[PDB]
């Protein structure tokens, strides 16, 4: 089953870290910009915006630890490697292997959780941060009500103790990944996605080890990630890095949000823009998303 | 090859306008309708129904759509699997037996039918017992992070079709066994009679049965919540004398103190915990049967 090179001109780099390799497509030149995907995707989700960012930046499009073609560190009882704090530290190490100790960061979905956690933990690593269509994990859980529980049911479903989610996801993995992709778009189908991108997501999701990692991610997201976020809320720790919060008008941020109002509690300097899109901003609305990121990141 | 767990109990297929209700019927005395819940069938009562049968005409029904009951075709509002519709269909079923006033004991989903029955048609009930539940409204209202993780299935099975159906269809044995085991005090299948587990597993192996359960949970996330919301915001209380029983390690006690909650819903409620997980009549048969016999008797 052959895939598709969706980043023409970009190189391919297996970045060695102490918890395993990070796969990344690297193109462009200029200030380093790391682009982090989320669930249930891989780096290829940036394929429509990364060329436009590559005009101005050294764009590093990385598979999250455990995701896509990045190595899968062995998990533990606390899902430590798939906590956003550990993923951020592994990505910091990955960026250091490239000589990037101060970089711009745009993240989407899980990658955006890594990204704001990275900004909280190691703010000196970031010139500017963009999070696409998330609120902090703390906020999703604190806003957990009937409406949210149904909308983001997978936050509780995938966090169930193994192997419950894994065994169920195995029941129809192709359906599940496609349903996630479709149900969070504005259209509600797969029409916003490049079918070559969908094949990337389908093949990653077709591996049980990969699905296990994603559940480890959401288990982290229910436990350690929430705890880590809680310490910051209760200690008043704000993200000091210049921040851009993008969200879809029909995405997984706007619901119980005003995402900018939420993010202003979390960051001292945050700008915000709704994007005519569902959750998958870079694929549903690439030009709009790319323009907003280019405008925000162009400086350095 | 399914075992008869109610020796000497009759078998009735009760016609209703919404399809047949299966029921085991035994004993004599005042009518007592027993309703199971998810992911079970009427046979979950097989340890406590005989003791009830010395005192009452025990009717052990499969819920609409569950077990051997017919499955009415659902719709976009999941209407026949709302507790309101289920209550009405069971009212019909009982009327077909000449039972227009009866005692009612419900567990899990069947308890949700029961308290909805008591809110919609209190005149139909002499006494009500609900086993290890709070009103659906109260679960959704207490759905914070801890609870959303605890009863994730309330949100998961409520996802639009065919998402839970498609995940459940890969290995349905695992999930029914997982749900049975996870909600017991012990956390395995030791509390259950293996023959009862076979009943639950065989029912769960039917994709239409599984769909019904999802529709039940979809009704639980939507219409049922809405119906409950109307009552609690109108201050409508259950006037029927009722017993709330719950497992100390069950589900109802995870959200709040069950008796405090039920006193908001019922003007005449008594309560007692039983050392048990969720499945009171199978994990704690003697204690459950004793509590029910005592409460339903004079």
């Amino acid at each position: 089953p052959d895939l598709a090179d969706l980043f023409p001109g970009f190189g391919s780099e297996w970045i060695n870290t102490s918890s395993g390799r990070i796969f990344a497509r690297v193109g462009g030149d200029g200030p380093p910009l790391l682009l982090l995907h989320g669930f249930p995707q891989t780096h290829v989700m940036w394929h429509r915006v990364a060329p436009k960012l590559a005009e101005r930046f050294k764009v590093i499009v990385a598979d999250l630890p455990g995701y896509g073609w990045s190595d899968m560190p062995e998990s533990d009882e606390q899902h430590t490697p798939y906590t956003k704090r550990a993923m951020a530290k592994q990505l910091i190490e990955a960026m250091e292997q490239l000589g990037h100790v101060h970089f711009a960061l745009a993240g989407h979905d899980r990658g955006a959780r890594v990204s704001y956690r990275l900004a909280l933990d190691s703010p000196g690593r970031l010139s500017k941060l963009a999070v696409l269509d998330i609120l902090p994990t703390y906020e999703y859980w604190q806003r957990m009500n009937r409406a949210y529980a149904l909308k983001i049911y997978h936050w509780s479903f995938l966090a169930q103790p193994a192997p419950l989610p894994e065994n169920l996801l195995g029941g129809d993995p192709d359906f599940y990944v496609k349903a996630k992709l479709a149900s969070w778009t504005r259209a509600g189908d797969l029409s916003a996605f490049d079918p070559r991108a969908v094949e990337h997501y389908r093949i990653a999701f077709a591996d049980p080890m990969r699905r296990h990692v994603m559940c480890e991610d959401y288990r982290a997201g229910a436990y350690a990630d929430f705890e880590h976020d809680k310490i910051d809320v209760e200690a008043g720790n704000k993200i000091p890095v210049p921040m851009l919060a993008l969200w879809g008008a029909s995405g997984i941020a706007q619901s119980a949000a005003t995402p900018l109002d939420v993010w202003r509690k979390w960051a001292s300097d945050v700008q915000g823009a709704p994007i005519e899109s569902g959750h998958f901003l870079p694929e549903e609305a690439p030009d709009q998303t790319a323009e907003a990121l280019v405008r925000f990141f162009s400086a350095a």
